[PDB]
């Protein structure tokens, strides 16, 4: 089911398994990280001048979110939507904090199905609050840039770090689609030249799969559309243009998914075609052999009477000619 | 049946049974409630210092609705659109009172097709006038929060009471959709593997019911559209943020309804794919036992002539060989 | 067959039968009504202080229309579109008069097909000029309101009179949809279960009707759209609220029509399903009796050899075994 | 081919046979017309204060168009867009003249498909420069209005001359669609009751043609859209109101085209229905004579044994009873 | 493999074969060109007072591109999307340099499916920086115009040279469409009257290839829509109108691809009719020879009784009578 209260902290998902707090504070020269299971050890990062990313992996522990929320000054309505996993990826704007909800898919090969967790992000002063349902993600390459000063992540502010985690999750969508395209191509070829039972079963799954994505990606476009024109954390022409490379990344997917659904729309029709092509050929064999073997067992049936003479190389000779008379007629359709 | 007069008080619904006036007045410290059949006793509540929730259930009583409209100061054209329950969910903005028309869906499981009542809301000064068609609703959580002081409902003003009732009403659609989801997931799956008579029947009703739903949800989103950028009795940064967690809740439902229709649209094309191959499976059996058994019923037919000697293990030997030649020939289509 | 002149007065319609000029002049207290064929007797009303409604039934009298225009002050371009019955319902806001083109459908039960007369309206100073193609209209209740002092038609000015008629015309469309709904709600039931010759025909005609209805209601809503954010003669806070109830009524219709088209769209798809299964109903009986009786007409055909002895109950015993072997095999499809 | 040059005068049309220049100059009481092959005899009509309609029929003569453009001061890009006939119907607003591209369709009756020529219209000081590819245009009624001095064509200025032609060009489309309506009204009838081989050959040509028009009419509507809210040469109190009845006329066309395409849309699906029902009619016949005459040819097959005696009217009595038993079973599907 | 780094420089295509730098510098009377394998030699062109076209064919050399970037002050984020060939055709606007990404199509005739290379363009001061993947392009007519001094390419500025290359590209899409046109116009025919196995194969591929085009031309028009109401380097009344004939052309393309997509849309609905019809032709032959011959193989079967006397011409007379009855009965279906 769903929820019924007015605005309380309740988890909706199904990852009541893991709990970690992977914080990675870093400036221009120094960086420190630690993976703890205590909130009192990570809260003081609030008024820290050094850019800090606070990852909480295991949002089943409600009280922890409430503890982090009441301290940072997050309004009740927002903290709820962090735990409510069936929410529409959105962008909420307030006076002192920016709130963003995102999704992260993980697809299984061969067996068709995809399940996702809700990655919640919040930007305040110099902090990036991250929220996951389960352990393990696709933020590993972002961690790598922090750990060994790769690129320019160390040089930049906190909102860049946000935009670094966003671009990396959008990068995962690329890989996701890149994994889907290879899964369509050959399996879509086996629709025309290998049509049977589960061939349709696997198709309806893809439509559902594609709808699943487009309904999650469609608002992702407007997510970045509202963040391009207003810019509350400003620092304009360094973060904003970097954001276009992420917007070009999101608009890319938008039309890329419409490409798959557009093809799979007319893909189910192709099935009936290659099946109807074999409907007629099974109708052909059945008709020819009834067209010629039916009159000949009929002329043998009346000959099978037993209550004029002549015929063995007389009737069975015209029986051989009439058999050829019907074969020639059967090449005005082949 | 439809209307004809210029704009009088006529009830078009078919619930002329129940009638009970329920009023719930509360402040930050006190709480009072009662259930009566007299309208004169609920009138002085118009100019109350403390927020008041006036629930008038069973509006088939024409003059009773009129009595409230005359006292509170509600324009006659609106009082018509309350008794007329076939209206499109809309939001009217007046200088004094706020008017909202909403729907409440009661869905019957297994046996398909749905019926709905019209919940009309009016917000003036510090009162919320609620108009229902029949006894029994989904606003019990609101009642439960007033009665035992749960959440923050007591602390806030009169407009929050409106938004509290709206949150409970919108949360019903979640369950409504969640019930339709479980009435498709296990029924759509059985469309391909178990296709029969009532399989096409209940398929078309879903198509009807989804359209019935989307044409009521589509304006229901727009009900909140004007209820965002205008907001006359504002109290801004208290109701507006709470509103957004209902606007993102109404969009979620709206787009989830689109997820439903899109799958059901091309669902009937899948049905023909489940038949096409099961038409050809009946074709393969009908052609084989006519292409192997027609030439052998013909050879026995010509051997039935009774007007060369030799064969019993000579002719049946070749009739068996020719029968095997057809087995090899029927393995270029499997 | 259409028009080619620069812009004069040619009646393109098909009702070249009747001609009557009905006039209803009323105030807050007095009321008069008279019917005449003399055009000279109905023109003095142009400068009348009291509101008046002039019905010009049967516009096939080209010269009569020319007389009214040159007197009331009607630009020839506007006069032309009135006799041009193949017009897109529109609203012209000329500096001194309001011009509105409309449509009125009368439906035939059982035997489908629809036809319309173009009801044109003009508001200037204190008079409403009405135009019809034939005798008979849906404006009977309006007359009943003026004659018997019903509602608030006597008390108001001349623009309300215009909106009274428009309210009546829209209310006609409400019954039309219900009549069409009742010609689908019960006819749809026999589309799936009684599949015959004309069953396909009516689907096409309803699709034709709904399009011939769509492209008349789609602009009809936009007629009021421009008539919403403008109104030159105005009296806003006394007309705008009234008019709105009609704009909510037309937007109800606009959606209602799209509701029908949406159902009837994939209604023909259902028809092939009501055939594919019914083809396989017959495919069963045809295959059964040739799969069990074809080897048995073959084993008895080879026993038709006359040129082993043994059995009457020796072969008929295996004939009963081989027959049952095909009865067991035919329960992997049922 | 299309082209490789930057912006030169190249003719990609295929009507290199005719060459005539027709000029009509008038004021209000006088008018002159002459057909000449010289361009130096028509150039001095640029500085003519009285309205001049210069028509250049057969633009294949490259340099002939250039001489007009060089003298009247036409910019290179437009000059090419006169000879390049594939151009998308557009309207160009420049500093000293108004340019308009319009298509004229010639429809072939019975035998389908249609070809087209490009008409170019340039409006300068007091001239309307017309361009054509072949002798044959729907501008005759305009000529006849000038010749016998009909309507009000004389009284007005130059831009009215441009609008007159356009109004007479739009009227051709009313007839053009009228010729398509009938090509559907009569042929679409015999689609459901005359299923041949080349029936689909013509149906597909409507799906080619209805696209051919809507790609030309779509810009046409918008060609007037911009010609509504702009109008540089002004005299709007007689030109703009006249324009409106050409704009509604161009909307009437656009709306009717998409009325046709929607009926033709689900038309082909109707064809499969009339085939699937007639597949059942043949399925009904093919089963009976194999459901009754397959077991009866079998009982005579077991009586084909010749290696009990009893009856002739005893066996044929049970052969006749079993046969009528199957006649009763065949009344559970009809 | 897709991208994972932050915003560095990596080639993503497949053509890591060639490397050529081609520079064309000119003015009113002068012209220069050369092919160098050294990058340092094409650097001082940035500050040339004369317009220059710098082509860097073979971008895979990351260092070469990086060298040009840091020299021209091109921001890394833009430089990425140059080597990142898997992008959306977009237009960027900076104060000093203008950037444009445009796809270029190469099509193989008869044997379907196509391949593309990304052409990057950077305009700054008086230079146009082109970025091809492989040797061979569509910029030949331009090179012809620069050397021989054809047209007005010499007389205009640097931005015109960018526009001269753009029109040369938009023109190639006309050639691409023309090929695909005849790859459909004649191939569409031979699907109805020539139905085969691989015929459905290429039908689906052109469904995809239309998406590949339209989902690349759709934003290729937006490239010019943004490049219309902007004009940073301007040169106004010279380039502004020139652009429009490149905009009108790219509109034509968009209106041409949608045309195919609308015809090829329901092209497979025709194919099921090509089956459905010839299914029933085969159904007619299968029924007749079982409707005339089956009741006569039954009479001859019961006449094959061996356990009345009379006729050879008494039975074969009624055999002929019944055979005729079935012939007359088959004239209610032809």
């Amino acid at each position: 089911k769903k929820g019924l209260p007015p605005g309380t902290l309740v988890y909706t998902g199904k990852y009541r398994e893991d709990f970690e707090i992977e914080v990675m504070n870093y400036s221009i020269e120094e960086f420190r990280e630690f993976k703890t299971t205590d909130v009192e050890s990570v809260l003081p990062f609030r008024d820290s001048s050094t850019p800090t990313w606070i990852n909480i992996t295991g949002i089943h522990r409600t009280d922890v979110v409430q503890r982090v929320g009441e301290f940072f000054g997050i309004h009740p309505l927002v903290l709820e939507d962090i735990l409510n996993v069936h929410q529409r990826p959105k962008v909420e704007f307030f006076e002192n904090y920016v709130f963003i909800v995102l999704k992260m898919f993980t697809y299984d090969k061969n067996l068709h199905e995809l399940e996702s967790e809700q990655v919640s992000l919040i930007l305040t002063k110099n902090c990036v609050l991250m929220f996951q349902e389960k352990i393990g993600d696709v933020f590993d390459p972002v961690r790598e840039r922090i750990r060994y000063n790769r690129g320019i992540i160390r040089k930049k502010r906190a909102d860049y770090l946000l935009y670094s985690l966003i671009d990396a999750l959008v990068d995962d969508y690329f890989v996701l689609l890149e994994k889907i395209d290879d899964e369509i191509d050959v399996l879509e070829e086996e629709v025309l030249e290998r049509p049977e039972k589960e061939t349709v079963q696997r198709t309806h799954q893809l439509k559902r799969n594609l709808v699943e994505l487009r309904k999650t990606i469609w608002p992702l476009r407007e997510v970045l559309s509202s963040l391009y024109r207003d810019v509350p954390p400003l620092i304009e022409k360094e973060t904003v243009p970097y954001f276009r490379d992420v917007y070009d990344h999101t608009i890319q997917i938008a039309d890329t998914v419409e490409t798959f659904r557009d093809i799979v729309s007319g893909l189910l029709d192709v099935y009936l075609s290659s099946v109807s092509n074999k409907t007629n050929e099974v109708m052909k064999v059945l008709t020819i052999i009834a067209t010629i073997f039916m009159p000949l067992t009929f002329i043998a049936g009346i000959y099978g009477m037993n209550f004029w003479k002549w015929g063995y190389p007389v009737v069975l000779a015209v029986m051989g000619v009439i058999a050829v008379i019907m074969v020639v007629y059967f090449k005005k359709k082949k």
